[PDB]
């Protein structure tokens, strides 16, 4: 849509193990919760989205002060997640190893 990604930040659940970590350089889990932050690129005529893990984002260490503004997809969360994500934000970050998953099939 028109300005969808003049934002900073992305959060969504995972369709599939696609998306790579650009904060712990490892894969991202499927059926799991993922961050994005967005930059301008270098070899795109926009904004592109860096992913990681849920905890990874807290790793680069960003704050969120609009949290339901900045975080692009945060609106396709369950509210368990969107009460998750809000409440992480207001607390400066949640850093732990994450899951013992990666990107392959039944990996839960
Ligand atoms: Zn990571």
């Amino acid at each position: 849509m028109a300005e969808s990604s003049d934002k900073l930040y992305r959060v969504e659940y995972a369709k599939s193990g696609r998306a790579s970590c650009k904060k712990c350089s490892e894969s991202i889990p499927k059926d799991s919760l993922r961050m994005a932050i967005m930059v301008q690129s270098p070899m795109f005529d926009g904004k592109v989205p860096h992913w990681y893990h849920f905890s990874c984002f807290w790793k680069v260490g960003h704050s969120i002060r609009h949290p339901d503004v900045e975080v692009d997809g945060f609106s396709e969360l369950r509210w368990d997640d969107q009460q998750k994500v809000k409440k992480t934000a207001e607390a400066g970050g949640v850093t732990g190893k994450g899951q013992d998953g990666i990107g392959s099939k039944a990996e839960k």
